[PDB]
Parts: structure tokens; sequence; C-alpha cells
């Protein structure tokens, strides 16, 4: 079946035992230091056109909890930036620490976030996701990471929702929600390709990181640390700590959008 977690027995470490390209050049998430930054004057700013309506689904896979979008036609997309055309929304889910003081996948000058939000959009160019996955650009990941801080009035629409899928397995419908309204002000960022951070790790990604965290409180991180990893037939497992180490930089450059 493949199984893989966060676990010693069955994490990161052994990722390369089921999918060889999780040891592979162009792997994610890397630590972003100031020493390899390379600001591209030619950067353009990005865009993005979601219809609140084209959400459907929120879920826990027992990996994270993740909102699902109707991609179907063009109905949420996200333009401009490094990208050669528009990015169909396919959905976004979040990555998590066992306390405040960790949680993001991306690390900047040292230094990691409570959660990193990741929203995943794929290039219909390609007509399926499964076919825009073996490209080299087939995907587009615009990520954001959570600072403490105050509370984010927007964000606690989908943690009022959580209680409906608090084990493995469990879906509900999720409508109406527009994730551009989590965006912050500035939208200075950085770019760099390179893979999904789960498996199997497909190295088809142009990142999107933003410089400008999102905040939200303390008791909100904690509400989303709520939820079980494991099915409501299983002993209880929390679901923290669902992020992957940095991975070695190698050969690529990061560009920023700013001098
Ligand atoms: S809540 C986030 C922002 N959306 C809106 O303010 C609603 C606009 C819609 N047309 C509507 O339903 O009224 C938003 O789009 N933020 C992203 C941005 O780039 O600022
Ligand atoms: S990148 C800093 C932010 N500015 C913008 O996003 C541009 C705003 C206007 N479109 C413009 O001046 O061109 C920002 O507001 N960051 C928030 C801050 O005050 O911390
Ligand atoms: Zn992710």
């Amino acid at each position: 079946a493949k199984e893989w977690g966060y676990a010693s027995h069955n994490g990161p470490e052994h990722w390369h035992e089921l999918y060889p390209i999780a040891k592979g050049d162009n792997q994610s998430p890397i630590e972003l230091h100031t020493k390899d930054i390379r600001h591209d004057p030619s950067l353009q700013p990005w865009s993005v056109s979601y219809d609140p309506g084209s959400a459907k689904t929120i879920l826990n896979n027992g990996k994270t909890c993740r909102v699902v979008f109707d991609d179907t036609f063009d109905r949420s997309m996200l333009r401009g930036g490094p990208l050669s055309g528009p990015y169909r929304l396919r959905q976004f889910h979040l990555h998590w620490g066992s306390s405040d003081d960790h949680g993001s996948e991306h690390t900047v000058d040292g230094v990691k976030y409570a959660a990193e939000l990741h929203l995943v959009h794929w290039n219909p160019k390609y007509n399926t996701f499964g076919e825009a996955l073996k490209q080299p650009d087939g995907i587009a990941v615009v990520g954001i990471f959570l600072k403490i801080g105050r509370e984010k009035g927007e964000f606690q629409i989908l943690l009022d929702a959580l209680d409906k899928i608090k084990t493995k397995g469990k879906e509900a419908p999720f409508n109406h929600f527009d994730p551009s309204c989590l965006f912050p002000a500035c939208r200075d960022y950085w770019t760099y390709h390179g893979s999904f951070t789960t498996p199997p790790c497909e190295e088809c990604i142009v990142w999107l990181l933003l410089k400008e965290p999102m905040t939200v409180s303390s008791d909100q991180m904690a509400k989303l640390r709520s939820l079980f990893a494991s099915a409501e037939n299983e002993p209880p497992v929390p679901l923290v700590g669902n992020w992957r180490p940095p991975q070695p930089i190698k050969g690529r450059v990061v560009r920023a959008s700013f001098k």
C-alpha cells in the first residue's frame, strides 16, 4: 500500500525507499538564506481571481486538513509572477508543529514559523492534474507562513469546520470560501523550482513563497492541533508535526521579487 508518515519508522528519512525521487536534486522544502537569494529585476507581480463558490469540501486524510476546490473549468485562477500562463486552484492544506515555536516547512534565515499554508494550482494546458504532475512546471504553489499574533477572523471559518472532520477519512461540505482573504497585504515573494513536500515528491512545482506572514492567535493554532491522524476505529494519535525537514538546495537559485 506504500503507506508513509512523519514518524521514525515511516518518515521523511525512509521515503526514498518508496519513491526514489525523494532523494532527487530538486526537492522541497529548503532553507532560505540571504546568502543565496538573487534579486530578479524581471520578476512581475502575480494576482488571483478566486470564486468563493468553487470551494467544495474539507477533509482529514490523516496527513493534513485539505480544502478541495472545483477545478473542472477555469473558475479560480492564479496568474502572473514567474508563470507562463494562468493556473487553476485545486486545493489548499496546512503543515504545523507540536507547539507554536515551529511548524513551517520552509525556513527563512534560520527561523521557522508556526505553520505553512500551501495553495496548490495546476496548469490547465496539460489537460488533467495527473498529466500536469509529469511536467517540470505543471504545478504552482503559493506558500504562506503563519505567525502568532492577533486572531484572524477569516481563518476561524476553517477552524469551525474541523469538528466535522476530527479523524482520518472524514469529509464534509465546505462552501463559499475565498482563500485570498487569508493573504497578507504585502505581495513580495521568493520563487524557485522544487517538489511536493509529500510522497510521491514529484519535482513539478514552481514555488511562490510570500515574504510577509499571516498572523493567527495561539488559540487558533491549538484548534488545528486538535485533529487526529488516526481513524475512528483506531487508538488516538494527534495530528501534529506534519512537516518535512529542509532538503539540500543543490544547484538552485532562489529569486526574490524585491531588492
Ligand atoms: S476577502 C479577500 C479579497 N476579496 C474581496 O475583498 C472580495 C472581492 C469579491 N469580488 C467579492 O465577492 O466582493 C481578495 O480578493 N484579496 C486578494 C487581493 O489580491 O487583494
Ligand atoms: S510589500 C508592502 C505592502 N505594500 C503593498 O502590498 C503595495 C500597496 C500598493 N499597491 C502600493 O503601494 O503599490 C504593505 O502594505 N505591507 C504592509 C505593512 O505596512 O507592513
Ligand atoms: Zn504542503
